[PDB]
């Protein structure tokens, strides 16, 4: 969302930094799964780790979310 929860909305956030809710450069993302030192992880980076009854999901790059694995999340 990065809305009301843009500095962190909740603190079980990664980065949870305020600078999110702010225009200052260096900070995209305070909340997500895809987010690392406010920053998007890059696409084809997991925001979760597969261990036989988990599948992998892939980061979007641009999205701090965790996007749904089409094939089967």
């Amino acid at each position: 969302e990065a809305g009301e929860e843009c500095d962190c909305g909740t603190p079980g956030n990664p980065c949870c930094d305020a600078a999110t809710c702010k225009l200052r450069p260096g900070a995209q993302c305070a909340e997500g799964l895809c987010c690392d030192q406010c920053r998007f992880m890059k696409e084809g980076t997991v925001c979760r780790r597969a261990r036989g009854d988990d599948m992998d999901d892939y980061c979007n790059g641009i999205s701090a979310g965790c996007p749904r694995n089409p094939f089967h999340a």
